[PDB]
DNA sequence: CCGACGACAGATAATTTGTCACTGTACAGTAGAATATAGATGCGCATCTATATAGATGCAAATTGAGTGGCCTTATTAAATGACTTCTCAACCAGTCA
């Protein structure tokens, strides 16, 4: 058997959302990790657990 | 010391429900009805049939009247009755007598 999902057309959010997500998936060091979900967060303007939480 | 995950609490849009204002649309005589068919049922009229003959005919006893055929002692006499046949049926003159 067989199952998919697919995303339509993204809201102007979850483009947002999509360059975070974009900022998050070059590195390789707990450091840049660290440094780039805090910018992240100040971006999206919200806590650092809930950007945890967007990259799960 | 740094990073990741769970508990608890807090804030938030999606969902559902309710209310409110503006609006497309039906009310305007109208689809029960017309037109084929098959299939079964019933009344009428004809077309046979099977029974029922009484009249006519042929025949065979059953007398029935009307025929026809076959079988029989005889000769004398006498009487009686009834018949037949034959024959016959003159008239005046001549010789006695009381």
């Amino acid at each position: 058997l067989e199952k998919n999902v697919i995303a339509t057309q993204l809201s102007e959010e979850a483009q947002v959302k999509l360059e975070v997500i974009q900022s998050l998936l070059e590195p390789c060091d707990r450091t840049t990790y660290g440094q780039k979900l805090r910018e992240a967060a100040e971006k999206l303007n919200v806590s650092l657990r809930t950007v945890q939480r967007l990259v799960k």
